[PDB]
């Protein structure tokens, strides 16, 4: 049973996952995903969420006063506050497993140059805060990363949704001049396992030598 | 100018392309295609059990082949998100940012029949890529990540970044580091350099050539 709150200036972006949820898991009270528009907590008529960085430079920084108010309302001491950022600790499958047993995740989607650092610093004095990167590239905002995180975590929550894996094949046995490797149709399951292991080894060497 | 086609059995999940990415400026067109449009069955069965055994289902090559025949040309870069792919990094995003035509094929279940990629590679460039070391249910979220990463680099649109600050200079008894308020560019550049190095060592030692925790 997990509650996920997402805070973003683009709430419509998160509507796919809101619809990716089986009705059964919602009605069983296994999962709830709520999305909140950050501008609800702006306090000027122009609904400002960012401002120029101290120390100069191009880019805008999201205002601590706005985020502070939002997190104050949404978070509790039990919350795991997740902040996607290219400067974060690596988000991996191990991370997803760990977070899959959390009761309350709040994902704070930043944009532009990022969120004023005091927001996370302040939050960290009364809840668990995790700045995480989903990969070594740069996006415009945290929303796509939030989708990845939500999907990776929730698919590990029962009933809600190393080497590289080798190739897989299904019907038909012959297609556009290409046959399924005959070993897979051999009925020798020890030999099939060894073939797949070697395929995995070769693919890992070729594509991800870092994993060795 | 760039064209992006995404092919998926869940085209509704790709609606978030029309939010912060834009298209509206006409520098790029993005189209989403329902893979089931290329089935001939009354049940539209896109998957079956894997040869050689194993859990789950594999997407049949027949439906993908027909779809890609219609959508791709020899100039197409066929992108296939997969946890078993080459790593997609910022370098990749730069490389793809000058392409005319990306087609992103989103898999589901336990994957796509290997022959789809093998067949496509006889006529176009194919890139199987991972966006990170975690497992998703399907390629669609990875497609969105790839699209975002690439589009912000399209003409007409290391270390970890350290902390950023903005007004007010004091908040909840927390002050902006005084050097940032000082207007001294050399001292500010140096402080920021030191913060980034400190953050990179702590969070991503691998980037500086050290063992990971
Ligand atoms: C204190 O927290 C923050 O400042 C975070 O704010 C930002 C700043 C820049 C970019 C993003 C979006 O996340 C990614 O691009 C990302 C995640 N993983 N890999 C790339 C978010
Ligand atoms: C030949 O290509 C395929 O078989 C594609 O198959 C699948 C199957 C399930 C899920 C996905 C989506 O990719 C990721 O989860 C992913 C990407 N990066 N890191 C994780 C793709």
């Amino acid at each position: 049973s997990m509650k996920i709150d997402v805070v973003t200036i683009f709430p419509e972006y998160l509507q796919p996952v809101r619809q990716s949820l089986p009705g059964k898991a919602i009605d069983a009270g296994l999962v709830d995903v709520a999305v909140h528009d950050l501008r609800r907590w702006t306090h000027d008529v122009h609904k400002s969420v960012d401002d120029s960085p101290y120390g100069g430079g191009p880019g805008m920084v999201m205002k601590p006063t706005v985020w502070g108010d939002a997190l104050d309302e949404i978070c509790t001491s039990e919350t795991l506050l997740v902040v996607p950022t290219p400067a974060g600790y690596p988000f991996t499958q191990e991370t997803a497993w760990q977070w899959s047993t959390e009761d309350h995740l709040v994902i704070a989607c930043g944009r532009y140059e990022g969120i004023d650092q005091r927001v996370a610093d302040d939050a960290a004095t009364r809840m668990r805060v995790r700045e995480v990167s989903i990969g070594d590239y740069v996006l415009n905002g945290g929303e796509a990363a939030a989708l990845v995180i939500i999907e990776a975590v929730l698919r590990l929550v029962p009933g809600v949704l190393s080497l590289l894996e080798g190739p897989s094949y299904t019907r038909p046995p012959s297609w556009r001049g290409m046959d399924v490797p005959p070993v897979l149709l051999s009925g020798d399951h020890a030999k099939i396992a060894a073939w797949r292991a070697e395929q995995s080894r070769q693919r890992t060497i070729e594509r991800r030598p870092d994993l060795l």
